C-alpha cells in the first residue's frame, strides 16, 4: 500500500485484538509499525509475521518503559508520525458497591494515564512530523454501561482528553482524534464472556446489540485508524464511532 | 403557586396529553395560560376545570389562526411571556418505502412549521417581556427510531432550530430551549399501540425501554417546562431530556 | 485506485464545490461516478475531464428527474452501490423575522426532501448491492448558527433522518451515514462572502473559526466519503465531523 | 419553601461559590442541608447564616472524613435524600508539556474519586429514601478547553460515570444526574483570572464567551440542582447544561 508510505506508527497493546488489527491495517498501508505490548507472545509472533512491523516490550503504565519505547522508535526509524493509544482493559462486570477506589485508580492508570504518558513523550516528534494521535476510547464513555463505573469513567476521560489535546496541539498542526468502538470480537470479549453463567448467550446478546446484527472486527477499527492518520487532514478532536449502530434507537433496558 | 406568577403562557396542543400536563403545571405555578388546540373537546373542558386557563381554538398549521391566537392573548391578558410549542403528531409505523414526499411535507407542516410560525409571531411580545420559547421535540430526533423517517426528521429539525433561534434571540434576552421526551404515556401513545397486532405487548415493551421501568407522565414534562420558563435563566439552546434513561447503555436492537 | 473498484456511485450536486471533490475522490478510488447537477456548466466539463465520470442533468427537487437519474444509472452501468446526497443550498444570512414559511418550505424541498427522494428511489438497487447512503449534512445542524433558522433546521433534519434510515435499512445490510462539514472553501462560500459588507474580513473570520486555522477542502470531504463507502463496514447512522475542530472549546459569541 | 420539604441534602464544597449557591437553593426549598467543605471559613459562616444548614468539616479525598460525614448526617437528621458532588478544582492554565502524571492523579483524586467515594458511601441510604445524586461536571468535559488536559479529562470522567451509575441504580429507583456549568462567576473564577497578565480582559472575554453576554450565577446552578432533586422524577443519567449558550455556534478559535 501507499496511503501511509514512509510513515512510522506506534501501536500500544498491538499484540492481539483491536491493536493487532490496527497494526495490520497500517502495515498494509505502507507504514512501518512498532508493536508495543506488555506481553511478548502475540507481538513477537506478529513481528515475525509482518515485514515492516517490529515488537518492543513495553508496559504503558511504566514511564521508563514508555520513554525507551519512544527513543528506540526514533533510533531505529528516524521519525514518528502516529501514536495509537489502544492498550486498555475492561474488568469483569462489577456492581458499584463491589468496586474500590484503589481498583479505580489502577484502571485509570492503564486506560487513561498510559495514553497520557506516551502522548506526552511522543508530542515533540509528532510536532516535527506534523503527525497525529489516535486514542481508542469506547462507545460506553458516551452512553454508559451497566456494572462498569470505573471503565466507563476512564473512557469518558479519554474522549474528553482527546478534545482538550486537539485544542492545545492544533497550532502545531498535530491532529488528535479518537475512535469509540462498540462490541468488537476480540480475546478480551471472549475472556469476559467466559466468566458469565452462559457464555454463548452473552455472545449472542452482544451480537444483537447492534442493528447490523454482528460484532465488529479488529480490521474495521484498523481501517478507521488508517483513515484518521492518512486522510482525515481536516479532522481533529473528533470521536469516530465504530459500533454497528448500537447507540441508535430504543432497545430493552404504565407511567407509574 | 408563585414561581411564575403574573406571567402569561401559550401552550399549543394543550387539550390533552403532554400539552395538558404542561398547562396544569403552569397554572399551578401561578401563570395565566392560553390553551391552543385544533380540537375543542379536551381544551374546552380544561378551561372550565382550571381557573387561570382559557381555551382558544387554533390550528397551528393555519397562519391566520395563529395570528388571531397571538392577538387574542395580548388583547385579553396584556402580555406574553412564554410560548410552548407542543402540538405535533407521530404517524403510525411506516417503512421508508411506504412513506411519501407529500406525507412528509404534511408532517413537516405540523411538527416544524407550526412551531416556527407561532414563534415568529410571538417574538415581538417575547422580546418586550424578556420571555422565552420552549419547543417539545423528541429523543428520537437525537438517536433515531425505526419505521419513522418523517417523524424523526421533523424532530431533528425542531431541536436544531431551537439552537439557531437561541443564537439569534440571545441579544434580546429571549431564551429558546427544547424538551426531548422519551416514552410518555399519552392518548397518542395509546392510539398508536392500539394499531399494533398486540397492544398490550407494545405497551410493556415501551415501559421497559427505560431503565426506570415505566413511561413518563405529562406532569413530569410539565415540571420541566416550568423550570425552563421560570428558573433556567442561564439556559438557552439546551435540549432537556425527559426520557427515563432510554438513551443510556446497550439494549436489544460473531463478527461476520 | 482499487479501494472502490467495480462500484457505481451517484453524487448529487457534483458539478462544483464539495460535490465535485467527492466525484474526484470516488473516481480516484476506481469507481464509476454519475455526476448529478441542475446546472450543466461544471458537470459537463467534469465529465470531459474525468474518465469514469459521466454527467446527468437532474434537479433533485423534481421527482421525474430523479427517477430518470436512477434508471439511466442502472441502464448504463448495471448496478448502484452508493448515493451521495450533496446537493443543497445555504441562503444569505437572514434574521428570524426576515424569514418566511414559504422560503423555509422551499429550502426544505432541496436540502431535505431532495435527499429523501433519491434515497427512496435508489434503495431497491442499494439493497441488491449491499450498497450505502452518504448524506452531506452540516456541523450547524448540531451546534446551531446565527441568521440561518431555516438552513440549520434542514440540516438537523438530514442528520436525524440518517439515523432513522440506518435503523430501517440495517436488516438489509445497507449502511446510511452522514458527513457534517464545517467551513469548506467552495463557490457557495465565496458567493455568500461576496454579499457581506467586507468579504475579505468574512473570509478571514471563517478561516479562524477553526482551531486548524484554515477552511477545509472539497477533497477532504471527498476522502471522508470514500472511507464511509469503501471501508467503514461497521459504521451506520454515524455523523462524521469534517470541521477542523470548530465545535471544540469556547470562542467569542459579570454575572448580571 | 415546600418543594423539597422534609428532605436531607449533602453538598460538598458548599462553603463558597457554586456549592454555596446550591446550599442556599435547597434551604430555600425547605430541605435541611449539610455543608461539607475542607475549609472552615465560608461554611461556618453559612451555618450561622442559614437556619436549616449545618457545617461538617470534611475533605472529600479522605475516605474517613467522608465516612464520618455520612454517619454524622444520618445520626443528626435520620435520613439522606440527595448528595450534590460539587467539590472540585480548576488548576491554572497549563500547556500539555507542563503537566505531570502526578498532578493529573491528584486532580483525579479530587474531581473524580471524591465524587465516587461519597456517592458509594451514601448509596445505601439513598436507596432506602429513593433519593438521588447530582454531580457538578463541566461543559468543557463535553467540548474541550485549551491548556487544561487534566481538568477536562476529570470532567469527561464525571459525566460518563454519571450515566454508568444511573444505569446501575435505576432498578433501585435512585436517579443519578449531572449539571455541566459553563462560566459561572465564583471565587475560583476570580482567582484564576487574577493569575492572568490582564485579569480584567480575561473576565471580559469570559463574559462574552456566552451568547447571553454574561457569566452565570451560583444561584442559577442551585436552581437547576433543586429541579433535578425535587421535580425531575423521569430524568436519570442526563447532563443538564447551565452555560448561557457557550456551546452554540461558531466563535473565534483560505483552505491551505
Ligand atoms: N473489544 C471491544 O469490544 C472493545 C470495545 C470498545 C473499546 N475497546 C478498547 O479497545 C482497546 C483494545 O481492546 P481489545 O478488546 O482488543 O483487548 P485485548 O485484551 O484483546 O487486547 C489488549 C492488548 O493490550 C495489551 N495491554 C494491556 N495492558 C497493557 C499495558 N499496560 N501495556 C501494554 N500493553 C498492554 C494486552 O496485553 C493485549 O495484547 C482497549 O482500549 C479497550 O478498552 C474494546
Ligand atoms: N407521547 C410521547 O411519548 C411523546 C414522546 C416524545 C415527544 N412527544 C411530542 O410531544 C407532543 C405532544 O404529544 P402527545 O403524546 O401529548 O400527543 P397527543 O396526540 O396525545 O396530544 C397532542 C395534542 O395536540 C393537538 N394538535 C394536533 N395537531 C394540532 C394542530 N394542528 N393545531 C393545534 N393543536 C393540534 C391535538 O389535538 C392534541 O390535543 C408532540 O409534539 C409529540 O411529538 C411525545
Ligand atoms: N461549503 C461549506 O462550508 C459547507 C459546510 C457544511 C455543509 N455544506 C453542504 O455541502 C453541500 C455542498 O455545498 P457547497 O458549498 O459545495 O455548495 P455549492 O453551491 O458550491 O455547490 C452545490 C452544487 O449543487 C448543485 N445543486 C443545487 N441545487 C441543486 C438541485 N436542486 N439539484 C441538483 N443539483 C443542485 C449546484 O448547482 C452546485 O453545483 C450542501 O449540502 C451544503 O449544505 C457546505
Ligand atoms: N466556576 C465555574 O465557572 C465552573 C464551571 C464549570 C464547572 N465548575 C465546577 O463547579 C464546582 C465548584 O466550582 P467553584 O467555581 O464554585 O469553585 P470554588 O473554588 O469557588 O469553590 C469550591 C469549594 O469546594 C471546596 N473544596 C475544594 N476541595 C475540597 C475537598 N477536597 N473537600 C471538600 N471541599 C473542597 C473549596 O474549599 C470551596 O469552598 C467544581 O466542581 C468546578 O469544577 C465550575
Ligand atoms: O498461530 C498464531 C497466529 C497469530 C495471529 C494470527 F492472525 C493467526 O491467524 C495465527 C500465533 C502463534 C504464536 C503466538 C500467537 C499469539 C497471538 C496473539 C496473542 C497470543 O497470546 C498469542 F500466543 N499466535
Ligand atoms: O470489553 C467489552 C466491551 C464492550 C463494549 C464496549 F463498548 C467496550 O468498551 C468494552 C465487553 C465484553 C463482553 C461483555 C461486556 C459487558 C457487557 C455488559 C456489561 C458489562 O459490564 C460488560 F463488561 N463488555
Ligand atoms: O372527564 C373528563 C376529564 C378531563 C381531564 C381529566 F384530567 C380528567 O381526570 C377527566 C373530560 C370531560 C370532557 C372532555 C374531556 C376530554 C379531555 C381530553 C381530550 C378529550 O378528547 C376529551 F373529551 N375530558
Ligand atoms: O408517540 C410515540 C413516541 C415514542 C417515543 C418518542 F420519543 C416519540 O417522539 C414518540 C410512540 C408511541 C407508541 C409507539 C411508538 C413507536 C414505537 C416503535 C416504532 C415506531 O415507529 C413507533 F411509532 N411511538
Ligand atoms: O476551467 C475549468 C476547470 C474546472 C475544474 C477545475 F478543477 C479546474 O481546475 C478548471 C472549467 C471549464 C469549464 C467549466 C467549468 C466550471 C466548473 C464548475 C462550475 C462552473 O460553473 C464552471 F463553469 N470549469
Ligand atoms: O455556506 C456556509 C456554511 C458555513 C458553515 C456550515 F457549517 C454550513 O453548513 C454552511 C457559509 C458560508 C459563508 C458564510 C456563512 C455564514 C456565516 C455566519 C452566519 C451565516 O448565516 C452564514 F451563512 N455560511
Ligand atoms: O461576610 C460574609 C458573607 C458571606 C456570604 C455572603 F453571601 C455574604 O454576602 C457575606 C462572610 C463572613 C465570614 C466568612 C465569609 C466567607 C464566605 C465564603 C468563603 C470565605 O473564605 C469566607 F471567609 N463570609
Ligand atoms: O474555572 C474555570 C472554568 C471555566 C469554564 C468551565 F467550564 C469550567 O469547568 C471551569 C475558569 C475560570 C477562569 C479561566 C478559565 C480558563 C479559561 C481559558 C483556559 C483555561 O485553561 C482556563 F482555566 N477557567
Ligand atoms: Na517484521
Ligand atoms: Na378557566
Ligand atoms: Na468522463
Ligand atoms: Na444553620
Amino acid at each position: 500500500g501507499t496511503r501511509y508510505a514512509g510513515k512510522v506508527v506506534v501501536v500500544t497493546g498491538g499484540g492481539r485484538g483491536i491493536g493487532a488489527g490496527i497494526v495490520r491495517a497500517f502495515v498494509n498501508s505502507g507504514a512501518r509499525v512498532v508493536i508495543c505490548d506488555k506481553d511478548e507472545s502475540g507481538g513477537r509472533a506478529l513481528e515475525q509475521e509482518l515485514p515492516g512491523a517490529v515488537f518492543i516490550l513495553c508496559d504503558v503504565t511504566q514511564e521508563d518503559d514508555v520513554k525507551t519505547l519512544v527513543s528506540e522508535t526514533i533510533r531505529r526509524f528516524g521519525r514518528l508520525d502516529c501514536v495509537v493509544n489502544n492498550a486498555g482493559h475492561h474488568p469483569p462486570p462489577q456492581r458499584p458497591e463491589e468496586t474500590s477506589a484503589q481498583g479505580f485508580r489502577q484502571l485509570l492508570e492503564l486506560n487513561l494515564l498510559g495514553t497520557y504518558t506516551l502522548t506526552k513523550l511522543a508530542l515533540p516528534y509528532l510536532r516535527k512530523s506534523q503527525g497525529n494521535v489516535i486514542n481508542i476510547s469506547s462507545l460506553v464513555g458516551a452512553i454508559g454501561q451497566a456494572q462498569a463505573v470505573p471503565y466507563v469513567a476512564t473512557k469518558g476521560a479519554v474522549t474528553a482528553m482527546t478534545k482538550a489535546l486537539a485544542l492545545d496541539e492544533s497550532p502545531y498542526g498535530v491532529r488528535v482524534n479518537c475512535i469509540s468502538p462498540g462490541n468488537i470480537w476480540t480475546p478480551l470479549w471472549e475472556e469476559l464472556a467466559a466468566l458469565m453463567p452462559d457464555p454463548r448467550a452473552t455472545i449472542r446478546e452482544g451480537m444483537l446489540a447492534q442493528p447490523l446484527g454482528r460484532m465488529g472486527q479488529p480490521a474495521e477499527v484498523g481501517a478507521a485508524a488508517v483513515f484518521l492518520a492518512s486522510e482525515a487532514n481536516f479532522c481533529t478532536g473528533i470521536e469516530l464511532l465504530v459500533t454497528g449502530g448500537a447507540e441508535l434507537g430504543y432497545g430493552c433496558k404504565p407511567s407509574g
